[PDB]
């Protein structure tokens, strides 16, 4: 169908495998998660923004900004909790609590603050243009994996893709992509058919390595702060 | 075994302007590679293949010999094979000395030292290799990436999910005679010279150059 509706889902847990409270850390005057909430809200194609959280501060920040809160069960906020299970829970919550029927879900990670409304807009346009079942934001690494080698038992090496691939121009080879975790745009119906992410009609939404920045440490956060400060003062 | 170093440096670039001649810790970028080739005992002569006046002036000034590269071989479309074949042809006409191996070195790898070149040539001799290429093991293994299919879709490169190496572009040590009979890089008896990710730094932007400057102070 030509006319489709989209819902944004932001998954942010309180706990972490590190000694960092990532999702609420200040970045250029606002909590980290705020950059992703605002990117979703700023996009014309997004009807509603939902934040799935178990945390009081994340929920408070989210509601304050105008996003809707999906109260996530304890089991789904553990270090062992599966990405699929959180999505299925959010799909279930939406089907029971939200009257609007959505074709696609735009899953967005709070750890990708350089992914903007413009990136979401473009990813949804690609999703529609290609008749995709799943659009994932990716980047082309500086050292492309299509030009890599694998080690043989005798200690020699051979091209992973082909024998001539490591010596060929990157432009003359199929492109190899690395997902950056910023955007996962998928058909809600196709996700709950296999109860997992679609395996077919998967298209890449290409972003630069610079815009692919993922927050894991205070250094990652410091680097992005400087980048935003540099764009501010020029 | 006698070895000739070939440094391929074109004037043009898709990104960073005058890349090969930009200052890095007191020396033009290319000078780090010229000096790393000259500092290695196994290297008899150092040649710089360029289409550029500035690169040639810097190279001659550092004592390297200049191979004047034709315009078509300095384009964005120009093949790696064609640049090497041209240098092989130039060497066979303009050089009385016969070399068994060619050590192809990129000026964009300034953290690759004489020590790294010595070790790659030692591996080349010890293994009786047809080809030795400097590599690194990336933090994100290439086997876990996606490959773009013909219809525009993506799927896992290797499978839907082994030791992987990524060439860093710093050193290519191969037999000249063997390269001439194949008109391509050897496909067998290829051994990896493993370097760290940190020493595998490649200059493409002013940020890459600034990062190397900082880890050079
Ligand atoms: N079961 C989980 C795991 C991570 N996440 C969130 O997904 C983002 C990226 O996860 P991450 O790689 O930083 O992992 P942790 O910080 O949770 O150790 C973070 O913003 C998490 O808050 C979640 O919502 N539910
Ligand atoms: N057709 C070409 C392309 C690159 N090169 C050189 O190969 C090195 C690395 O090239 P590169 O991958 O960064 O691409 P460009 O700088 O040419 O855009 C540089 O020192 C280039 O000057 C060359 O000699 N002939
Ligand atoms: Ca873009």
């Amino acid at each position: 169908f030509m006319s489709n509706e989209y819902v944004a889902l932001i998954t942010a847990r309180g706990g972490s495998k590190g000694l960092l409270r990532k999702n609420v850390l200040p970045l250029h005057g606002i909590p980290l998660i705020g950059w992703t909430i605002k990117a979703a809200q700023g996009c014309s194609y997004i009807s509603k923004v939902f934040v799935s959280t178990d945390d009081y501060e994340i929920a408070k920040i989210s509601e304050g900004l105008g996003a809707l809160v999906i109260n996530r069960p304890e089991e789904l906020a553990t270090d062992t909790a599966s990405s699929i299970d959180v999505i299925l829970h959010a799909i279930s919550w939406l089907e029971q609590k939200e009257v609007q029927k959505y074709e696609g879900m735009i899953l967005l990670q709070p750890t990708s603050p350089l992914r903007t409304s413009h990136h979401i807009k473009e990813a949804i346009e690609l999703y529609e243009k290609t008749a995709a079942k799943f659009v994932i934001s990716v980047f082309e690494p500086t050292h492309t994996p299509i030009k890599s080698y694998l080690e043989n038992d005798d200690g020699t090496i051979s091209g992973l893709y082909s024998n001539e691939a490591p010596y060929q121009r990157r432009q003359d080879l199929p492109r190899a992509y690395q997902p950056n975790g910023a955007i996962y745009a998928f058909s809600i119906d196709e996700f709950k058919l296999n109860n997992h992410f679609p395996r077919n009609k998967v298209f890449p939404y290409v972003m630069s390595e610079v815009e692919s920045a993922d927050i894991d440490t205070l250094e990652d956060l410091r680097k992005v702060e400087e980048q935003l400060k540099i764009k501010e003062i020029n």
